[PDB]
């Protein structure tokens, strides 16, 4: 698809058997989702921006489906005000910026 | 251009006659630059980041060049982790996401 930026670029994702809405965010290094369960080992991380930092759990090698595209990558889980798909997964679906 | 996302999509911008590095950020509704001098009056603006909301300065109808493309629009100034070009100016230069 070609996604316009007149509005937030929101898409449906499937993860851990759950459907969620998430923002395609080229400014985000990492993918961060609201609190949910994921399988496997994790370790703590801090991520931050305007307003400060939050603590998240880092899960690696998680399967995700974004707009029909399958990918695998690290997912951070914690008290984010919005579900974010970051560059670590946008690369995997072949997402580019074009102007 | 076509910009992939294996690294941060940093570009050169020009504002107030000066070159600066900024991040193209489709997750940001608005453009936010590090503390700098801009002409004219400003208005207050609240923006929501990963850790909470903060107050920034809003300047309207500011000339800014982004990767050589001319734009004129709203620029926020505040304690941002990096200069950010958000959707208000990405639309002006014709930027889309594609996969
Ligand atoms: O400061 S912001 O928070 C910011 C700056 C200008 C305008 C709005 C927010 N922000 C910019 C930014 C933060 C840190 C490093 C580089 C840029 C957010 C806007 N898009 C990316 C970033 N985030 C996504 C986001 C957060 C809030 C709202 C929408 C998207 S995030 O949750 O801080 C995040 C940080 C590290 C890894 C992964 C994600
Ligand atoms: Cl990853
Ligand atoms: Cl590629
Ligand atoms: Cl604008």
């Amino acid at each position: 698809p070609q996604i316009t930026l007149w509005q937030r670029p929101l898409v449906t994702i499937k993860i851990g058997g759950q459907l969620k809405e998430a923002l395609l965010d080229t400014g985000a290094d990492d993918t961060v989702l609201e609190e949910m369960s994921l399988p496997g080992r994790w370790k703590p991380k801090m991520i931050g921006g305007i307003g400060g930092f939050i603590k998240v759990r880092q899960y690696d090698q998680i399967l995700i489906e974004i707009c029909g595209h399958k990918a695998i990558g690290t997912v951070l889980v914690g008290p984010t005000p919005v579900n974010i798909i970051g560059r670590n997964l946008l690369t995997q679906i072949g997402c580019t910026l074009n102007f």
